[PDB]
């Protein structure tokens, strides 16, 4: 957390940095401080560049501006300013901490223009600027990968060794990949910048009157907005100081229900907005309307701006957040050994120094394939095209591999698991003091008062629209309804009073005038006569509200004068229905041991009811709600466990999650291990939960749809967006169709990308290593393959097999078993080692067998490697190795259970057959392609048949070796060291809870 400030030397550093030619790696290595120490020229008060460790290192420039002196710097989107009173930097977001509500009210009048200028210079513009970088900036930042440097070095060596064609191919691949990467990264950054941009004309009063109009960018905390009478997005965070408003906070909570925000209660005591959330207007939330009732207009004082806002925090978290495939020790040591052996034998076989250097360096490129990442990404490109053919669109194909090893999925409730809106579940008529049975659809009912009220009473508001749609009375005196009977026209109406949640309408028909009142249950029931209102109004209503539903009371009277003498006609119940495809998908995931979690901004009751309905909680499984009371400061916070109607499941609330994180760090892992519902979660709390679960060694994905769950999608390993706007920006994946079915197929696709990649990896390793071995053999006798032979091994065979072995698709089903995750696993290493023992055996045996012939004559070693050809050793070794490459490519690839069977991809098998056909033609057919490829045309037929038999033996041996390894290695692994006790943190916690269940 500590920091320091570093006050000619740049010229020396630039020369030294450029002269070293490798110090950039050392600077980019563990020790970068020296690189900054020399350049920065190492007080806090007097500095021009600051460095801070987060205990980690980060460097920032101490920006400055003139107002009468200011020194400030940005970090993670948060501004800090230097203060001379304490001679130190302070975060601007805490400049006015714990303002009293009366102090806020004292700013009822706006902010003076001079004070506006100085305060803008302090806080800065109200915009959230995304620092989009230029193309060279992106190149130096996100394309400094050392593999690209190695590829460039290998290319340069190959042009220095006359191997032009493959070097050109690798250069084209790397350049195109780099260009596409930079382009898409820039496009993503630009789109994010567009998404967060906001522009409005906002009114601000002044103490000199004449309330001016300014841009959203000019607002600073302390002036007050005159909220528009109609509505619109909120430019920043603010506190209502005069009037009431109805807001649509779907951006924070994910629900579109109107929310009432009243004025701030004037008085002493600090204003925090954690407890005054009901009196604060947040940035981005849409204002449905603003009614003053006092004074000329609604006034709301600004409190936060820019990154300080909730949207600011979310975007800041978004901006500021296999792996074992890059093992280093074995390859480095092997390359070193092979190199020193090459120099030893080469100096034993006298050849020029430059040739020795070129050969020894080229052996390194033989060892490490420069085409490996392209081979890795071919299958991900296949998977991306496959997904895009069925809706899901991806931006980072290499991310698809993470889908294979996914084991935990979080789901938003509204819009994702349930419809993005409420729907009529049914109406509950009551004749006397007893409710009649719930009616599924209100259309089939008599023409009594209840149906008339169901058809007429409305403000015509998605809710009334759904009501009118369900009742079916088509519109055609403020209206005339047609029953699909009698025509009921609306004779008079009244506005829906925001304070008293009533809406009354008086109607009449050709057949007395009658009033119908729609409102909240308890208040309207209180308006009604207790004679008709039943005894059990509290329980018939708690049965629905506790079950996540929202009830509305209908009252009536045959005609304040209107909503007086009333009798209840029924109750209309609304419900957020599960989408038709969520239960099958959820149960499909559950039967494969992929844990599903709900992370909602809704209340807990709706969350738990939906969780039970969709199958996340089986009917026989327990469920417990953990509640954490806030610390009173006399006694600490303490947890209380509440069971419900009755694998254990825990339903955690929103504030209680933060309480457990802050005051119970030790028990948080236990709760996270077996927690399934997280309700009333803030947009940052979703990201926090995702981060903690990832800290528990999980591979978490999320399928959010709304704006609130955008940071979580960015933080998740595999994020999926069901909305084509406001959330596709951050999500790696986006599905045009909006339901949970996108989740499983992606997982299936991911497994292919995680499985095929493994096979591809193995082949590449083998391709390199066997080639290395062959080179060594020839290097042992002052000979080399040949340029055309090298191209015919590197260009055609590798590219053909690598691309054609990636065509295979998934197996149409989700098994309970994940594919292997770590490339350095025992099975991978054992398979590679055994295959190479076989390959080395065949090559050395062939070499030692071809020497015992009457017709063999050794090459003369007085001549260089390429001028020794055509040559017996070269042709024999090339003939064996060329078949070996195809054998390895065929044996390495797999089929079920993660991919389709290996015999489906007819193109791959046909390619193998054709390549083997041309190779056997080269071995047998004399002098047809042996001009280009310097082969010596073995004349003895028996030896050629023996070579064919030997390579056939290698073929069958390799396939049988792979089969027996796959079908008998798990048994050996289990029988050795049976105390497995898997090292993953969540598995360890699961076992610990299994022995001793934490909730007693
Ligand atoms: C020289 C370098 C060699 C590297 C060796 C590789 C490392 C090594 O040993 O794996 C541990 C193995 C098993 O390791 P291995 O099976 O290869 O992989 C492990 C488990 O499979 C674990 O399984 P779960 O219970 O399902 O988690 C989990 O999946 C992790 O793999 P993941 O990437 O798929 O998540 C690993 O923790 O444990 C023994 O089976 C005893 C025999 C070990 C013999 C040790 C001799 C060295
Ligand atoms: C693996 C090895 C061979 C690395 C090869 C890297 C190349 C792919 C780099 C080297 C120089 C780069 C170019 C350097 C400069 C520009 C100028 C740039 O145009 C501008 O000058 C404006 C850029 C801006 O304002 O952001 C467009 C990209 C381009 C062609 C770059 C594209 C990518 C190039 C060709
Ligand atoms: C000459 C050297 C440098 C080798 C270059 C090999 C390329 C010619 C390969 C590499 C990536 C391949 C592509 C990888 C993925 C696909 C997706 C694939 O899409 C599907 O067939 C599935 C979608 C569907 O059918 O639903 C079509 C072929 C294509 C474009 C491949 C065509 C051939 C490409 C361009
Ligand atoms: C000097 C001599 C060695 C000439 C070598 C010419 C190469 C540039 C040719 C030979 C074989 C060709 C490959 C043969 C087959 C394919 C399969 C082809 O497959 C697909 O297009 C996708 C198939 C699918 O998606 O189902 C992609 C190009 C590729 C790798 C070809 C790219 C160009 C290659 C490497
Ligand atoms: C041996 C056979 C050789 C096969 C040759 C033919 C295949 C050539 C494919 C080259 C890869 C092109 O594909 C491009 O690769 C780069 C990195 O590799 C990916 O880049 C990836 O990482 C970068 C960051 O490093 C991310 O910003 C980007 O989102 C992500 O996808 C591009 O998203 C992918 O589109
Ligand atoms: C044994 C002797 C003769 C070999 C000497 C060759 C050296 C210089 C080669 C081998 C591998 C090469 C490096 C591989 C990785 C990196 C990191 C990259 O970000 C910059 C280039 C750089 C630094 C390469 C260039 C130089 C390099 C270090
Ligand atoms: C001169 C000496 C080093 C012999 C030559 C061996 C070189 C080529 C070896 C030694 C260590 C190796 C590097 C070790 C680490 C990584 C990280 C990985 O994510 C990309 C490949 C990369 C960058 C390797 C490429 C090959 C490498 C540079
Ligand atoms: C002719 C010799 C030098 C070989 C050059 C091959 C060229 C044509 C190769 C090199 C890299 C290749 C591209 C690499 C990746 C992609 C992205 C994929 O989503 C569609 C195909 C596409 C766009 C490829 C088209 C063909 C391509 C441009
Ligand atoms: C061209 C001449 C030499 C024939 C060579 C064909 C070889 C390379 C290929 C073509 C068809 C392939 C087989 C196709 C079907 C199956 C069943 C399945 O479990 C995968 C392996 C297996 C058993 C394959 C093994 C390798 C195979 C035999
Ligand atoms: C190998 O070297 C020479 C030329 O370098 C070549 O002509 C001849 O075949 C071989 N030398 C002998 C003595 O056979
Ligand atoms: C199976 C791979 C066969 C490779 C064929 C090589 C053909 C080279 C063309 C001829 C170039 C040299 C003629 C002077
Ligand atoms: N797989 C990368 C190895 C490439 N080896 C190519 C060696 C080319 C030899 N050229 C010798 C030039 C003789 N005039
Ligand atoms: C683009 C792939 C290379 C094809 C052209 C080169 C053919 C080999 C020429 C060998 C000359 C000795
Ligand atoms: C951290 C990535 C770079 C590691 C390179 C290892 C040293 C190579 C020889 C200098
Ligand atoms: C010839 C190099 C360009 C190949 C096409 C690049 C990507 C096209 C995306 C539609
Ligand atoms: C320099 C060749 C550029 C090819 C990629 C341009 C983008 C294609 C549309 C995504
Ligand atoms: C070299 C031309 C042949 C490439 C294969 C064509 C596609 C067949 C599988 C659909
Ligand atoms: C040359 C390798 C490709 C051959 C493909 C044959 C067509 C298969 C689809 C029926
Ligand atoms: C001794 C004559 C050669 C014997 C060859 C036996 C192997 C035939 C399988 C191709
Ligand atoms: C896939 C390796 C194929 C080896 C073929 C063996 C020769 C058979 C024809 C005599
Ligand atoms: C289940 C299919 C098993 C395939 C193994 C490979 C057989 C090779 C015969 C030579
Ligand atoms: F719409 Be979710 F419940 F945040
Ligand atoms: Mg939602």
């Amino acid at each position: 957390v500590r920091l320091s400030g570093y006050c000619w030397r740049v010229i020396g550093y630039h020369v030294v940095v450029w002269m070293m030619a490798g110090i950039p790696l050392l600077l980019f290595r563990w020790k970068p401080l020296w690189g900054v120490r020399l350049r920065l020229r190492p007080l806090a008060h007097a500095e021009t560049l600051v460095i801070e460790i987060r205990d980690q290192l980060f460097t920032v420039q101490v920006q400055t501006e003139a107002i009468r002196v200011l020194r400030y710097y940005l970090f993670q989107g948060q501004r800090y300013i230097w203060i001379e009173t304490q001679q130190a930097f302070y975060q601007v977001s805490l400049l006015d901490h714990g303002r009293s509500c009366d102090d806020v009210h004292r700013s009822r009048h706006g902010l003076s223009l001079q004070d506006q200028m100085v305060r803008k210079a302090i806080y800065g513009p109200n915009v959230i600027s995304i620092p989009v970088k230029s193309y060279p900036q992106l190149l130096v930042d996100e394309a400094l990968n050392p593999y690209y440097g190695f590829q460039a070095f290998s290319i340069a060596l190959w042009l220095a060794d006359h191997y032009y064609w493959y070097a050109l191919c690798i250069f084209l691949i790397s350049s195109i990949s780099i260009c596409l990467s930079l382009y898409k990264t820039r496009k993503q950054s630009q789109t994010l910048r567009d998404m967060v941009k906001l522009s409005m004309r906002v009114c601000v009063c002044r103490p000199g009157g004449e309330e001016e109009w300014v841009d959203s960018s000019e607002l600073v905390p302390g002036d007050c907005l005159v909220l528009p009478q109609e509505g619109g997005l909120m430019p920043c965070d603010a506190a209502l100081v005069a009037g009431e408003c109805m807001v649509n906070e779907s951006s924070l909570t994910g629900e579109s229900i109107p929310v009432l925000k009243t004025a701030l209660p004037e008085g002493l005591g600090p204003y925090c907005a954690e407890t005054h959330r009901r009196h604060t207007l947040f940035c981005g939330t849409l204002i449905l309307q603003a009614r003053a009732y006092v004074g000329p207009h609604v006034l709301a004082v600004v409190t936060r701006t820019g990154f300080c806002t909730a949207k600011g925090g979310l975007v800041s978290s978004i901006l500021h957040p296999k792996h074992s495939m890059k093992f280093v020790a074995a390859l480095s040591v092997l390359a070193l050994l092979g190199t020193i052996y090459s120099i030893f034998i080469l100096y034993r076989n006298r050849v020029p120094l430059n040739e020795i250097v070129i050969r020894a360096l080229d052996l390194v490129t033989v060892v490490v394939p420069p085409a490996l990442p392209a081979a890795m990404t071919v299958c991900t490109l296949y998977a991306q095209s496959r997904l895009r053919r069925q809706g899901i669109f991806c931006i980072h194909p290499l991310r698809i591999n993470l889908g294979g090893k996914l084991q935990l999925v979080c789901f938003d409730k509204t819009g994702t698991l349930t419809e993005d809106g409420l729907d009529v579940m049914g109406v509950v008529p009551l004749k006397g003091q007893a409710f009649l049975p719930l009616v599924p659809e209100p259309r089939r009912l008599p023409v009594g008062p209840l149906l008339r009220a169901l058809a007429t009473c409305h403000a015509l508001d998605p809710m009334d629209l759904k009501m009118v749609e369900s009742t079916g009375w088509v519109l055609e005196v403020l209206a005339v309804m047609r029953p699909p009977p009698v025509p009921v026209s609306v004779l008079h109406r009244f506005p829906f009073s925001s304070a008293l949640q009533r809406m009354s309408v008086v109607v009449a028909w050709p057949g007395q005038p009658e009033a119908y009142v729609k409102g909240s249950p308890e208040l309207v029931a209180g308006l009604c006569n207790p004679e008709t209102v039943p005894t059990d109004f509290a329980q018939m209503l708690q049965s629905y509200t506790a079950a996540g539903y929202r009830v509305v009371a209908l009252a009536s009277k045959p005609l304040d004068t209107v909503e007086g003498d009333l009798s209840l006609l029924g109750l209309l119940v609304m419900r957020n229905l599960l989408k038709p495809q969520t239960t099958p998908v959820i149960q499909a995931l559950r039967r494969t041991r992929i844990r599903a979690v709900m992370v909602t901004g809704d209340n807990l009751q709706t969350a738990v009811t939906v969780a039970r309905g969709c199958g996340m909680v089986a009917p026989q499984e327990h469920l417990i709600i953990v509640h954490a009371t806030h610390p009173e400061r006399g006694q600490p916070a303490s947890l209380e466990f509440l069971p419900m109607e009755s694998s254990r499941h825990l339903a955690l609330s929103g504030p209680t999650f933060g309480i457990i994180v802050k005051h119970f760090p030790k028990l948080l892992p236990k709760v996270l291990v077996q927690g399934t519902v997280f309700a009333r979660m803030a947009p940052e709390q979703k990201t926090e939960l995702v981060c903690e679960l990832q800290k528990l060694q999980y591979c978490v994905g999320m399928c959010g749809d709304g704006a609130n769950d955008c940071g979580a999608l960015k933080a998740a390993d595999v994020g999926i967006s069901l909305s084509q706007a406001e959330a596709s920006v951050v999500s790696p994946f986006t599905s045009s169709m909006a339901s949970i079915e996108c989740v499983p197929m992606v997982i299936r696709e991911g497994r292919c990308s995680l499985d095929t990649s493994f096979s591809v990896f193995k082949y590449m390793a083998l391709y390199s290593l066997t080639q290395f071995i062959s080179v060594l053999i020839l290097y042992t006798i002052n000979t080399n393959l040949g340029d055309l032979q090298f191209l015919a091994i590197d260009l055609v065979i590798t590219t053909t097999v690598a691309v054609l072995m990636s065509r295979t698709g998934p197996a149409l089903v989700l098994g309970r078993v994940r594919p292997p995750g770590a490339l350095l696993s025992v099975p991978v290493l054992s398979s590679l080692l055994l295959q190479m023992v076989l390959v080395t055996g065949v090559q050395l045996g062939g070499y030692f067998l071809t020497l015992a012939q009457p017709w063999f004559v050794p090459l003369n070693r007085t001549v260089a490697a390429p001028d020794n050809l055509p040559n017996y050793e070269n042709t024999v070794v090339f003939s064996l190795s060329s078949f070996q490459y195809l054998i390895l490519a065929a044996a390495v690839s797999k089929g079920a259970p993660f991919r389709r069977p290996l015999y489906t991809n007819v193109p791959f098998l046909v390619a193998l057959a054709l390549l083997s056909s041309v190779l056997v033609g080269l071995v047998l057919v004399p002098g047809l392609l042996q001009g280009p490829l310097a082969l010596r045309n073995i004349t003895d037929t028996g030896f050629k048949l023996l070579l064919l038999g030997l390579v056939t033996l290698n073929f069958v041996g390799a396939f049988m070796l792979e089969s027996v390894l796959d079908q008998c290695l798990p048994a050996c692994l289990r029988r050795l060291r049976p105390k497995r006790a898997s090292k993953k943190r969540f598995k360890q916690l699961e076992r610990e809870l299994a022995e001793q269940p934490w909730p007693p």
